[PDB]
């Protein structure tokens, strides 16, 4: 029931965010065409004009000026996170009574996990490695900004009409699949995706680019299994265990996954090194090896 007067925002902040703001005459939200919903609010199809098909994330109302301010600040920072393998922020709107919109690109093929799981899709080893390379490129960029993702997973990357992978679920593009999984940014989550988290993250809450590299290794395993659930966990890993080599995963790529899960965080490869190594492995394939699900992983949750 709380009224919020947005004129209480700091005028310097309002000026600073203007280049991120999409005016109402430039945006049509297609309220009859829902893309998906969660605790956060709802994502609708949209049209943005100079037209362009977009996704409009409508957040629950914000009634605290400090929280509004943090949202605008995040908008300014995220607007500069521009890379072909990172989901872009097209802009924001803040309507009467604190009703926020985050305008994002529309991703024809949805999330990467569902895409590779779909039986009607026929990926090759080359394709799946190429998806992994794209993710490594997006992560190299994020790491260059000193940004630690925490939430890297196949479900949190999206695929557009050109089959370009965009690392997602960060910044104002957070809250992906928020009924299935809590964010690794949530200190007290009851549904944390522990199967993607580095050992030192599980044990001592240390989150770094090197723990992102661990998550990336799990993501590579997701790709090569066509979206099996990992380990179909701290005590398990400490027995001396890792994810098994996928049946269609090339040996050099499995060696890379093992490096990503090095027990010493400092000894894991950088995302720059991963882009280099995976680019080389990718280049050896010609698209003749079709990848299928492991019978013992099908339908496992
Ligand atoms: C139940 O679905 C989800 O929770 C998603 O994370 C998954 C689903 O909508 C959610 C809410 N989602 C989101 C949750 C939070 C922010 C963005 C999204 C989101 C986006 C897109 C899509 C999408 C595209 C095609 C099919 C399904 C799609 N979804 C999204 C986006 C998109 O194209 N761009 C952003």
């Amino acid at each position: 029931t709380v009224h919020i007067d947005l004129s209480a925002l700091n005028p310097e902040l309002v000026q600073a965010v203007q280049h991120v703001v999409i005016g109402p005459s430039s945006l049509i939200v297609h309220f009859n065409e829902v893309i998906g919903r969660g605790h956060f609010g709802c994502v609708y199809h949209g049209t943005l004009l100079d037209k362009i098909h977009c996704a409009v994330k409508s957040l629950n109302r914000i009634t605290d000026i400090g929280e509004v301010s943090q949202f605008l600040t995040e908008g300014i920072i995220m607007k500069d996170f521009s890379h072909p393998n990172v989901l872009s922020l097209l802009g924001i709107c803040l309507r009467s009574e604190g009703s926020p919109l985050v305008v994002l690109p529309y991703m024809k093929h949805g999330d990467l996990r569902n895409f590779i799981r779909n039986e009607t899709h026929n990926p090759t080893v080359k394709d799946l490695i190429g998806f992994g390379l794209q993710v490594a490129k997006g992560m190299k960029f994020l790491a260059s900004k000193k940004f630690v993702h925490r939430d890297l997973a196949a479900r949190n990357c999206m695929l557009d009409e050109k089959f370009t992978v965009k690392v997602a679920d960060f910044g104002l593009a957070r809250d992906m699949y928020d009924k299935e999984f809590d964010s690794v940014h949530n200190k007290t989550g009851a549904k944390l995706p522990v199967k993607w988290m580095a050992l030192e993250s599980l044990q001592t809450q240390k989150f770094t680019t090197k723990s992102d590299v661990w998550s990336f290794g799990v993501l590579l395993w997701e790709l090569m299994t066509r979206g099996a659930p990992p380990y179909p966990i701290t005590v398990y890993l400490l027995q001396g265990r890792r994810l098994l080599q996928p049946e269609y995963c090339p040996d050099p790529l499995y060696e890379v996954m093992l490096k990503c899960w090095h027990p010493k965080a400092e000894m894991r490869p950088s995302f720059s090194e991963l882009v280099s190594r995976i680019s080389a492995i990718f280049s050896t394939f010609i698209g003749e090896h079709y990848v299928h699900v492991n019978a013992t992983y099908v339908n496992v949750k």
